């Protein structure tokens, strides 16, 4: 794992939140970036992200490079005291280098070649591409080694964005070889992925193919399928190392990142491991419309909290309004620009940055907002992004640096892995993901006045007073072995359906579910009971007898140990099996409570029931004030604490804060109780 | 037509209904066998099915062929008492002969290849794979011969499940022999197929082409699209002939059959054609969850049962519980697996059997239930298939094996070629299959009270009091001429919108649909009246006058014969111009009479229209099933009898009880529970 590495600040400058965005000057005339700098400095800027995308300027033909126009801008940013992270410019490769080489394309499921016309069409384990990659790394990191302005590597783009799978044959050729370094024999493979079903018992590491098409609606194995999502993370994960180790060695002890798409949906690489890799972990993130908006900013940004280990981290972007991706790119409610980003701030973000500086009026994205929109400076957006870089001086005024967000008492564990089990085509039903799992539990908790932090799976959630596997279908003998310890030893542990159901490969665990740790929960399932509505007249819900109502999955729990307390059961027609079937199920084992929850409840199911599973831990005052998000930041050495309040809700709320007020939005503090509107946050220094 | 043979006994073993699964002894360690020796004798199981996906187990490189460990499952098996229907071991190839071989693997509508990675990714007419298939047939049947626990063949598995359409150059060739097999000339499929339209015009075989990508939205030649359908069954058929074949000149007087994929949206093969072409019939079945689960099963299985000529058949597959391939896999009602089997035996089965019997821990379908589930032998499963067991050894007990499903009044017709046909994407309306309404004849028939027997079309529905002609789309002269004879003669018939429409090249009857027995209906068609909701202010729905509803589907009857009356008529807004159109039209034709319903009604719709409709035709309790076995050589007869409804049901019975579930029996009256079943011997 690497050393914590953080951006510096300039030469002749103090430590401070860090302020910006991604920042294109490649795209507008030269005249132009006066008015960026001038902008800018209104703003509060201190630091933006420039060449991402600038392989065709920088070498606009092979073998030929162009470097005066960035060393000017770089330059003018940096005379007017803001700091630059500066790319790699690998992100994408011009049209001269692909018509050279279109074996650097890679091929779909179905062989077909993803052309240009957009990015990141290039085969992650191309022995080609990875030549001309590291070149650029090589030409760059030289010409810009000891410039004054440049405070970190931006390593490549989003890694997987687009290029996540490749089927060609230099991916087959390096999935061959992945498996023999996972397995070291076809035996092993053969083992792993149950290939005495079907006729797939392979003779050798030859006989391995890439999961390829074989006709819509058919069932690949799903053991290989696993395997090709985690072969795909490792493939980026290599290359993302060979072109850090190239920058630094050229350019010691300048830090290195690259930004990740961690959101409560998104699991394209496995983060979790890839955050080793990083000197800083930084993040790309964007608002979901709607309902859910403030809650999975704060969740996505808690789950970059434990993949950093609690180490300050880096928004890398987010978006002030709209996207340009969507099918409907909904505005952000006004003041989200404020919001969202002190709720990054608040789960441990040291540094926030937007896509884009200035929204583009030519391209793919010129639909996306950005910090200066196209109606310019005279613009809500604007004053916004103003009022926020004003904010973040007076939080780096007041010490906020290296504080780090306090453990919470409730670990909600994500596993990247799970979910990608939770993604094949053939289990139970299509309708459940993990992901959706840890979302709710989050948000349930911070119904019942706390706020949870979202721990990986192999990560410390182990070590919390509560812990929660939401949907975690994957368990090894190990995380098993984890699992029994934490109880036993006084643990609190809530765990759902969907949990253990398999080990690593996907080998279900027999005797009844989940057949790894159903002597610690104290339950038994038999079968599953699948919901919904897609056939008439089949179950499409099952009230429970506390008021709550499942849906699209319930497990069959058959018996339940001599330690254990049925808290809530199904309420359901006889025909059906399900009535009074146990649905919430308590138990004791060693020191340690558990509590099994064997369906579907959805936010507001396990709202409304967290205060009987609590009850059963022992545990009823943790009762608090839902219509807020309560989060904290502190230096317990340097006795400095910090806290955010949210609110939650679409009507104005005021509640009792501590200390004293020194940031506020849509909200005001009159001694010494908050009153915050809608889309509102204060922040108080005790 | 071959002659009927069944699985026989065991050396030295009575005849006795077969129960059993698909038995994966390659995927468990050999100590793992002794329990399910045990398992399945205390579950009563006699018969199982090995080696269907063995190939790459059996011939594991290429010209190594290894048989110990499937000697000694057999062994274990036979010792016990359970009996072996052996496969061919042909389903799905090894990667060491794909990897050797690429030009094995089938190609899609693009021309895109279907790789390893999940099964029977091979093309039906490649010459390479045939050769490899014939050889381990032949190399099975040496091995096999002769021993004692083999008791049938199992040939490949599921023929087009996966590999229906091929559009390779080997398919090209064959579909372009095909052809001039079934057309003779190239001027009489430019003929059968309308080539005049759209500059389509062939001067030789050489210019027949597989219906290969056209672009998304467009519209593929009808006729040839049709006739690559029953290519492509034809084609599946001839290779599970010469594997049959091969094995039957190795171990003559074993019985050999395929298992098929007969169900009523099922359509993958002309099953009644394929037949002809098996010594038993064999069937693959998986409820549909929710309101449809045990009325579809029925439906199935009289299928089978039309399909086997009413001779016993065979369950090969089906499930306890949940399936893994679909979206939501919805578990089965506690009950079904008594219930469901029962009804297929009832419908004419002498053998019992499931995918799988232990629960698979890792692959594909690992999820997909079983008799031994993941949870093992302490299950309500395990148990519920132990009873099964017993309950399929007290039928045995009784003489149920050999008796045949009594012939109904009335026959719903079946035809895999309408199907074909009504599946082209410019139809009048896409929303209209003609598999749905043989499924809703026969559940409006169990409403009123009459177990239907469902009929394939070139089977004798002509030799029953009345018949149904479901969205029968197509009708040659050969079958315009039945219809003309049953009615003429005596028949009773019920004809629906969509039938008669074109004849077998889906070359439309002229005059005013439907064109070719429009005098035996009394009615004439001169436009449809599609309806749905994906147009706002189009007609969604017509109500009738007798207060049932159409969707769908409605004709335009403009006149009626002489000799008809007007049973319902729709009513609705005068602009719409449906306002007193006919909708159900009795007629008398010959001695006969007809009953032709214009629109789509549904189970319900139809149900409520019965009475009316029987009573223009000169003619029970629809809350449970009643479906009758017997043999008049051994004097007996056998009732079913089901619930099909969400409550308990008391219902009269006559005879002694023979077995029964979630239903007991006192006094002549049998109180029957939700999911419940009893038989009876009178
Ligand atoms: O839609 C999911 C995906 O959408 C876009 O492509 C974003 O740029 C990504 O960061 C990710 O959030
Ligand atoms: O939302 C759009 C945005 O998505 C990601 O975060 C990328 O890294 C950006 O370059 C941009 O494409
Ligand atoms: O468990 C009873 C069961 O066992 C035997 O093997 C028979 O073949 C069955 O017909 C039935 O008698
Ligand atoms: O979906 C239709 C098809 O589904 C699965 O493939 C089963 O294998 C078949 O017997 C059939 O029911
Ligand atoms: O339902 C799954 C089941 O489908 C068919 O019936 C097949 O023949 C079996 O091998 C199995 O795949």
């Amino acid at each position: 794992r690497r050393k914590h590495s953080w951006p510096q600040p300039l030469k002749g400058a103090e430590s401070r939140l860090w302020y910006g965005g991604d920042y294109n000057p490649d795209q507008w005339p030269e005249e132009v970036w006066d008015d960026d700098i001038r902008l800018m400095k209104k703003a509060g800027v201190n630091l933006v992200s420039v060449g991402i995308f600038s392989w065709a300027k920088i070498e606009p033909e092979e073998g030929k490079y162009d470097f005066d126009w960035l060393d000017r801008a770089i330059d003018k940013l940096g005379k007017a005291g803001i700091a630059v992270d500066l790319a790699s410019a690998t992100a994408s490769p011009p049209m001269w280098l692909t018509q050279a080489h279109p074996e650097v394309l890679w091929k779909d499921e179905r062989g077909d070649t993803v052309w240009p016309g957009a990015r990141e069409h290039w085969r992650p384990t191309s022995p080609v591409f990875r030549e001309y990659a590291l070149n650029l790394c090589r030409r760059m990191a030289e010409h810009y080694k000891g410039n004054p302005y440049v405070v970190a590597w931006h390593v490549s783009n989003e890694y997987g964005c687009h290029n996540r799978f490749d089927y060609s044959d230099d991916a087959m050729r390096a999935f061959q070889k992945w498996c023999k370094k996972r397995y070291k024999t076809i035996d092993a493979v053969n083992e792993a992925w149950g290939t005495a079903f079907w006729a797939q018992h392979m003779n050798d590491f030859s006989e391995i193919i890439p999961p390829r098409y074989i006709g819509d609606g058919n069932f690949m194995n799903p053991g290989k399928l696993l395997d090709y999502k985690r072969f795909s993370s490792d493939a980026l994960k290599e290359l993302y190392i060979a072109e850090r180790d190239v920058l630094e060695s050229i350019t010691p002890g300048l830090p290195l990142t690259t930004n990740f798409m961690v959101s409560a949906g998104g699991s394209m690489l496995d983060y979790d491991d890839w955050g080793a890799e990083v000197d800083f972990v930084s993040n790309d993130h964007y608002f979901t419309p709607g309902e859910a908006h403030f809650d999975e900013v704060a969740y996505a940004a808690s789950l970059m909290d434990g993949i950093s280990r609690k180490e300050p981290w880096f928004q890398m972007e987010h978006s002030t309004s709209a996207v340009n991706w969507r099918p409907i790119n909904y505005r952000a409610e006004p003041g989200s620009v404020v919001r969202d980003s002190l709720a990054q701030v608040a789960m441990g973000a040291d540094a926030i940055c937007y896509f884009q500086w200035r929204q583009s009026k030519a391209g793919a994205e010129k639909w996306h907002s950005s910090m200066v929109p196209h109606a310019g400076e005279d613009s809500q957006i604007f004053r916004d992004v103003c009022e926020l870089g004003a904010d973040l001086g007076r939080l780096s005024d007041e010490g906020l640096m290296g504080t780090k967000t306090v453990k919470s008492k409730v670990a909600v564990v994500f596993d990247y892995e799970s979910q990608w089990a939770t993604e094949y085509t053939a289990n139970p039903t299509q309708q459940v993901d993990h992901w959706t799992e840890p979302l709710d539990w989050f948000r349930a908790l911070a119904d019942n006045g706390i706020t949870a932090d979202v721990v990986p799976v192999r990560s410390d959630w182990d070590s919390y007073e509560i812990a929660v596997l939401p949907c975690v279908y994957l368990l090894s003998e190990e995380t098993s072995r984890r699992v029994r310890e934490f109880v036993a030893n006084g643990g609190k542990l809530f765990v759902t359906y969907y949990t253990g159901l398999s080990d690593e490969n996907d080998h279900i665990w027999l005797g009844g579910y989940p057949g790894s740790i159903r002597d610690v929960v104290g339950v038994r399932v038999e079968e599953f009971a699948p919901m919904g509505n897609d056939m008439p007249g089949a179950l499409d819900h099952l009230d429970l007898d506390n008021g709550t109502v499942a849906h699209d999955f319930a497990d069959v729990i058959t018996s339940t140990a001599d330690t254990s307390t049925v808290l809530a059961s199904y309420k359901a027609e006889r025909w059906t099996g399900m009535n009074e079937v146990p649905a919430i199920v308590a138990n004791g084992y060693g020191d340690g409570r558990t509590v099994y929850v064997g369906c579907r409840l959805g936010r507001q199911g396990l709202a409304k029931s967290l205060p009987a599973m609590l009850g059963s831990m022992g545990l009823s005052d943790l009762a608090g004030d839902g219509r807020v998000l309560r989060v904290e930041r502190a230096d317990a050495a340097a006795a400095s604490h910090f806290e955010f309040v949210f609110n939650r809700t679409h009507e104005p709320v005021t509640v009792d804060v501590e200390g004293e007020a020194i940031a506020a939005s849509l909200a005001h503090v009159d001694d010494g109780r908050a009153t915050i509107d809608p889309t509102g946050v204060v922040v108080l220094r005790r």
